[PDB]
């Protein structure tokens, strides 16, 4: 019943874990549930169910078993803050290569204690990997500099990549979809499936890929400029991944490596997105995460942060992930999610609670999308502080009054306003086509620019 | 911007839709954020991006696209409950043998959707799936049929599986390990491992593995008894485990029916789920859900419910899943989750929502696991009504004053007693194991049996 | 697979579904791939099942892949036509595991949203056990259709 002797020890300083480097760390925001154990209680039984323990004293218990317990080492009841201190030797490890795998991670640090009936609620907002553990990691094999060089830009902060997504969401046959993709293309560099997208019946998957392949070729041609696309490979059956994967790059053929494969890592699970990662190293790994806001949201006191969620896919080998558009958008999101940005594309950064070197692990690319247009797009950049990453924009590109192309346009010239620094309406005097954004969004254009039709 | 008259038509039957067999319906509890839209509207927002829009018209909409539009057929504000209905058409399938996949029905059905700006929650409650969907999902190839089989017990209505998970859930040694599995086994059926079990350092795979064959070989020569295990194999990589699988059934030889794979579904996701189904579809698939707490609590009003996690799992395959202890164990539960169980055995149920037929698609065993003891057995089968199911006590074995056999053996008689229709009491005096369990856990003893001093 | 797999595709009741009509195209070899799928078509306007005629496969005068590939067309204008299910069961046997399976997954593939109407034939006694459990374990999720030409050779009475 009551485990603290065993599973608390608050006298352990922060600072000798970390510079122990023997210790995963995590920190939770936990409530214990009336009528149980006080704090400390309850974050020691959380800790057991998360490492070594049950809810009753076992026979079987040794020395050594105490010895990898999980322990708690700080705790904050006024602000319900909880942190424990997991041994290294707990997770799991491939026998095939000896590399880490965060199923196990989640396992144990984020598994059964979310179902504790002794526990109101309890969410983890940051976590600690010391080298041991963190070199084990697969870590991103491709990363931005990989599309950069392919679209002819500095592999070093090479700016920033004009993307959209292919609306309608579902429903556009092959050809149709095709011409979609070759109309942005004259504007913008980059292009996604729209999440689900991919062998539905009335867009069967490899004439699809086919058409999309043929629009490529055909834009590049017409602008003399390199074209992206990122393909969603997501599937239940690792095989079906493969199978999609494989025939995209036989068919894209010398236009290969301007190829991405996007997988719904949160639906889908780690299992989808290592697949991608270690079948198709060479390919940027465009992570998803639709489904990922039943926990991360702040409305949701359960789970992990979205910031968690992205340090952990930096882990598990995305080249790029999904960080939301920090409040300038229509999902939610915050100004201060921009310190998961810094967190997935620094080699050292800080965390809610704790700071995070990476050794040289390749970077994590921030992707913007939800919502997002021309006109939205300075303030983004302003908080952001940089604009080296992909963004896209659905509805804002095909959306846009004169079409896609002109879409396309509006986004890139969005950029090269903040980046002069520009007023964005004086700006639109001699840019039309983001000008004309003005008028495709104007509820937008009206808020964020009060007197733009006066000019 | 208001996206109600395409994306719903309230005057749809949903008798209708069921018959016509062209729909998935799923029913949401949704309530909108302040500052943004209305009910319906916001239900329509959330039909559009969760099939074919986004937040904003594009000019790319066809007729055709339109045609399979997701529908809000079903609302009512005072319940704050939005019914939507997906054409099938939507859904992706597979390239190389045309089946389903369960990622795409979250993908849209609960992916984007629960990140969206002006929605303040909106949590699945039950989903419908017609028979042109429902026989395109693999479904479980083994069931407790084939445990039963092993064990020597009828093939129909072969009775209670007793069982337990390893305790310390990690920190025992490979012999230390099979020791314990041994001293069950003497009076016990069926071993799990506890789900972070895998290759630890401590602890290594084949190592571990090796004993456990032999700890089987000796216990079922000591006993004249058969008995099963299940082996974890959960990880990131696929190839990781089929290596893991394989040597499992290679190592246990002329036992390796006698063997059950644990995934840990819901953390390492569908994709690793699907692996074990696919590769192994002649070993039971045990479904363990540890992290399903973050979004299936009821103090989460996000994601999806216990009842729609077990409902996904047997579509997907699983030959067993968690359904919990409803109430009479350590973690959330309710007595009501007794219709879980039924939704997963019976070829016809009643969920919260939706009548559904499984068209002779295999059950899904519902396994017992959780803070259980044999004390709590008989509350737990009179909730349920019967007893064709595993259950696993891990503390509730392990902690048994006399030791871990004597702990199976107790529950071994608990659920004989439940049968008999005895009291417990009573029934302890000519039981000793049973009788021990009472001594074991007095706290139970007393809150259930209260003056049981008897003995 | 059981007839309950092939039950559930044609909408019949999964328990006592009942008769399903079939035949084996005729001539045994000799039809091209398009007049093959033209009497599959002819057929299918009446009836529920057909089977390869056991020695159809990959013959010089009817390709592999060219007769699948009108099979699947003249199933979807069946289906269209008639608005029912329609099943067709594939010899896929071979002295070559590999060529066993390159023949089941063109046809999976092929057939896509129809590949569940598909089922594997397989001259088992001729071929042997191991041609039978070669597609028995590779595709489980098709029913496994068991052609046991050859056999009379034993089984009759006239043999002791
Ligand atoms: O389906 C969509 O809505 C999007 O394609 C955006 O389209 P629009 O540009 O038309 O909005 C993205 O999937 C979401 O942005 C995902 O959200 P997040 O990036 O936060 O994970
Ligand atoms: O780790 C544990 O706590 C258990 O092994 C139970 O051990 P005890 O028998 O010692 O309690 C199970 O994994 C949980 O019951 C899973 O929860 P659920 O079935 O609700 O998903
Ligand atoms: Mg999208
Ligand atoms: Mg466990
Ligand atoms: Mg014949």
């Amino acid at each position: 019943m009551d485990q603290s002797n065993r599973y608390a020890n608050l006298n352990l300083k922060e600072s000798e874990l970390i510079a122990g480097g023997r210790h995963v760390l995590c920190a939770y925001i936990m409530k214990p549930k009336a009528g149980f154990g006080n704090f400390i209680q309850t974050a020691a039984h959380f800790a057991a169910e998360s490492s070594t323990g049950t809810n009753v004293e076992v026979s079987t218990t040794d020395d050594f078993t105490r010895g990898v317990d999980a322990l708690v080492y700080e705790v904050d009841e006024a602000n319900s803050l909880m942190k424990i201190a997991y041994p290294i030797e707990l997770f799991d490890r491939n026998v095939i290569d000896g590399r880490a795998m965060i199923a196990s991670f989640l396992t144990l640090t984020i598994g059964n204690n979310q179902g504790m009936g002794d526990v109101e609620y309890a969410k983890m907002y940051d976590f600690y990997v010391p080298p041991a553990y963190l070199k084990l990691f697969d870590g991103p094999s491709t990363t931005i500099k990989d599309l950069w060089r392919v679209l002819g830009r500095p592999v070093i902060n090479g700016g920033f990549i004009v993307g959209t997504t292919i609306k309608p969401k579902l429903g556009l046959r092959p050809q149709p979809f095709a011409n979609a993709c070759y109309d942005f293309w004259l504007g913008g560099d980059f292009i996604k499936n729209d999440e689900p997208q991919g062998n539905q019946v009335f867009a069967p998957f490899k004439d699809t890929v086919r058409a999309v392949a043929d629009a490529m070729r055909r834009a590049q041609d017409k602008t003399g400029e390199a074209k992206l696309f990122s393909f969603n490979i997501t599937a239940d059956d690792h095989y079906e991944m493969l199978a999609r994967g494989e025939f995209i790059l036989e068919t894209f053929a010398d236009n290969a490596d301007h190829i991405a494969f996007l997988v719904d890592g949160y639906v889908a699970g780690p299992a989808a997105v290592t697949t991608a990662r270690r079948a198709f190293p060479k390919q940027y790994l465009h992570y998803h995460r639709a489904g990922h806001g039943a926990v991360t949201s702040p409305q949701s006191k359960r789970g992990y942060t979205a910031f968690v969620l992205s340090k952990m896919a930096r882990l598990q080998g995305a080249s790029g992930i999904h960080t939301g558009t920090m409040g300038f958008g229509k999902m939610e999101g915050e100004a201060a999610d921009r310190a998961i940005a810094y967190m997935i594309t620094e080699d050292a950064a800080d965390g809610p609670y704790f700071h995070q070197e990476w050794l040289g692990m390749n970077p994590t690319t921030p992707i913007i999308s939800g919502g997002m247009n021309a006109l939205r797009m300075p303030g983004f950049f302003d908080n952001l502080g940089h604009s080296n990453l992909i963004m896209t924009a659905g509805g804002g590109a095909f959306g846009h009054v004169d079409g896609g192309a002109a879409g396309a346009k509006s986004l890139r010239q969005a950029e090269q306003c903040w980046k002069q620094g520009a007023d964005p309406v004086e700006f639109a005097k001699d840019h039309r086509e983001f000008a004309r954004a003005f008028e495709s969004f104007p509820q937008d254009a009206d808020k964020l620019y009060p007197n733009w039709r006066a000019k």
